[PDB]
């Protein structure tokens, strides 16, 4: 197991997040499931001019599975996928998103619910989360867990456990006061509410 260091600039984009009043929090589901279907258009295009980039799946969709007893939200797609290093540098750096932008937008009166915009939303999920583990497979690596409960740091680890064919798993360990995201009616409202003109397939499993 590798431990690294938040580039500065996302352990303080985090730190917001987490300790930011903010009520509106089920934009959280809104933005997985974006970051999910960009991921969705990125394999479709790729098997557009290699079609054996699909001997991992055909299948593309995105699924939402919840589990009381583990206390845990976990979204599901056949994206493409990311790649350790792609691990590394999405999640643990500013690269080609708007951190820098999003943080100083919420000083000029921008409001949270706007980080989509700014290439940013995978970290909304800890709104919800305490801890959130990221098990990701792309065609051109092996599959690896990544995982943070924040406070500026990350793990990257082989996972081999049960493999995923192809895409990434977003598992949010909820907080003890937000389990309402758990609950079938609410995941229901909130997808039709934020996300019912996505692209692929969004099952809901019953529990
Ligand atoms: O929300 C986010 O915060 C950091 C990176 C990111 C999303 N990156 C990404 C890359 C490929 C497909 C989908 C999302
Ligand atoms: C390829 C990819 C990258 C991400 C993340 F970087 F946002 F985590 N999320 C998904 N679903 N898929």
């Amino acid at each position: 197991v590798e431990t690294f260091a938040f580039q500065a600039e996302i352990a303080q984009l985090m730190s917001l997040i987490i300790n930011t009043f903010y009520s509106n929090k089920e934009i959280f589901l809104r933005e997985l499931i974006s970051n999910s279907s960009d991921a969705l258009d990125k394999i479709r295009y790729e098997s557009l001019t290699d079609p054996s980039k699909l001997d991992s799946g055909k299948e593309l969709h995105i699924n939402l599975i919840p589990n009381k007893q583990d206390r845990t939200l976990t979204i599901v797609d056949t994206g493409i996928g990311m790649t350790k290093a792609d691990l590394i540098n999405n999640l643990g750096t500013i690269a080609k998103s708007g951190t820098k932008a999003f943080m100083e937008a919420l000083q000029a009166g921008a409001d949270i619910s706007m980080i989509g915009q700014f290439g940013v939303g995978f970290y909304s999920a800890y709104l919800v989360a305490e801890k959130v583990t990221v098990i990701t497979k792309h065609n051109d690596d092996e599959q690896y867990a990544w995982e943070s409960s924040a406070g500026g740091s990350f793990t990257v680890r082989t996972d081999t456990g049960e493999p995923m064919g192809r895409g990434t798993k977003v598992i949010l360990h909820l907080k003890e006061d937000q389990t309402e995201y758990l609950e079938e009616r609410r995941i229901k409202e909130i997808v039709k509410k934020h996300s019912q003109f996505i692209g692929y397939p969004i099952t809901l499993f019953v529990e």
